[PDB]
């Protein structure tokens, strides 16, 4: 399919132990975009203060459409020293690995893989 249901956990920024996804603009989409399939992918909603704790190139979740069967449906967009990898809508987060960090909610979406 071109678009999966996902169900992303949300994670407080002081939470997250693997702070991103890699050391290049393609690394971090690639890693992003198998995460996001084997369910391991959790989402950190952007704050004041939020992406100086988290580590570049970051991944963003866009939305992409303005909802079916309450999953916005969402593209990634990477960003690297201020330059931005793909255009599309608001950022709902950044993405970052899951390895077992307890989430506050769960953000529905609908990926264009």
């Amino acid at each position: 399919k071109t678009h999966v249901q996902l169900s992303l956990p949300v994670l407080q920024v002081r939470d997250v132990l693997v702070r991103g996804f890699g050391d290049s603009v393609e690394e971090v989409l690639s890693e992003a975009r198998q995460h996001l399939k084997d369910g391991t992918c959790g989402l950190v909603e952007v704050e004041k203060g939020v992406l100086p704790q988290l580590e570049q190139p970051y991944v963003f979740i866009k939305r992409s459409d303005a909802a079916p069967h309450g999953h916005v449906m969402v593209e990634l967009v990477a960003e690297l020293e201020g330059i931005q990898y793909g255009r599309s809508g608001e950022t709902l987060g950044v993405l970052v690995p899951h390895v077992g960090e307890i989430p506050v909610a769960y953000r529905k979406v609908l990926l264009r893989k």
